[PDB]
């Protein structure tokens, strides 16, 4: 049963851990990490790092990355024995001010280097923060794809394709943290739900592996066709940047409330390696939900790009 670690980087990435923890992931351990020794107190994770005390003084980097890279290194012994006995480590951050832009491509170089396989959930920012942050969040989504095995980046102005007209500020960072939470969930349920083995570990690994920038979709249907229908919002989803046009490598999960046959599960199979337009190595699982009733729940990871 492999060991899952999540850790949250900088205030944004430890503001969506702290959802993470209230909604109930099961089977993973919680770290978080930051410069701020004062924002730090306030995360809900059991091992917490501050990083970069020397430098920093406990004060925060300022939204400058070089200090919250220069704090990583500082700490990385610290960093590393938190990392320890992970099999998988997932490394979550916004991109754009200065701990998680400088320090959490740091930590999933730590990760990696440890043998775990090391999946970065990252955000960019949304267009209101301005183009200073959208600026240093793309250096960060850099720095982070050399870093990891696999990337997934989430762009925070897609959210409001997707949430209620009405959405204050407030509201739409809340719902960053939820996006998150269910790029990770999505994740680690490849692995393991319910405390079951889904798909072999070993074959997600080699597919995750080395990748850099990947692609996850998540797509939702019912009735009739919803296989196909499911499958085919998965891979037009509004958060995507890319198509899965070309991809090498496909992890895919599909989710019911009663166990599905192979036979549907194999159909929304179809749409993904069809979309894909070269001949892919797929791999997929099926789940149960109980709380599901007619919906049908399609999860894609497309790399090799
Ligand atoms: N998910 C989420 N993202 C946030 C929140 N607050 C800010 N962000 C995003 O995270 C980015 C980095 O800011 P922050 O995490 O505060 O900076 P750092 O602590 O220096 O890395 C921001 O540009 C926002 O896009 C939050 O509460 N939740």
């Amino acid at each position: 049963m492999a060991t899952l670690k999540v850790i949250g980087v900088g205030g944004g990435g430890n503001n969506a851990v702290n959802a993470m923890i209230d909604h109930g992931m099961n089977n993973v351990e919680f770290i978080a990490i930051n410069t701020d020794g004062q924002a730090l107190n306030l995360s809900k994770a059991e091992s917490k790092i501050q990083i970069g005390e020397k430098l920093t003084r406990g004060l925060g980097a300022g939204a400058n990355p070089e200090i919250g890279k220069k704090a990583a290194e500082e700490s990385r012994e610290q960093i590393e024995d938190a990392i320890q006995g992970a099999d998988m480590v997932f490394v979550t951050s916004g991109m754009g001010g200065g701990t998680g832009t400088g320090a959490a491509p740091v930590v999933a170089k730590i990760a990696k280097e440890m043998g775990a396989l090391t999946v970065g959930v990252v955000t960019r920012p949304f267009s209101f923060e301005g183009r200073k942050r959208q600026t240093q969040a793309a250096a960060g989504v850099e720095a982070m794809k050399a870093a990891v095995d696999t990337l997934i980046v989430i762009p925070n102005d897609r959210l409001l394709d997707i949430v209620d007209k009405s959405t204050p500020m407030m509201e739409a960072f809340k719902e960053a943290d939820n996006v998150l939470r269910q790029g990770v969930q999505g994740i680690s349920d490849l692995i393991a739900v319910s405390g079951e083995v889904n798909l072999d570990f070993a074959d997600v690994k080699t597919i995750m592996s080395n990748q850099g920038s990947a692609l996850m979709g998540i797509g939702v249907s019912s009735g009739e066709n919803r296989a196909v229908e499911a499958a085919k919002k998965a891979i037009s989803s509004p958060l995507l940047e890319t198509s899965i046009v070309g991809a090498q490598g496909v992890l895919m999960n599909i989710t019911g409330g009663e166990s599905l046959s192979l036979f549907e599960a194999q159909e929304a199979a179809d749409i993904v390696q069809d979309a894909a337009d070269e001949d892919v190595n797929m791999i997929f699982g099926t789940v149960i939900n109980p709380e599901l009733q007619d919906e049908i729940v399609v999860t894609v990871i497309a790399t090799g790009f």
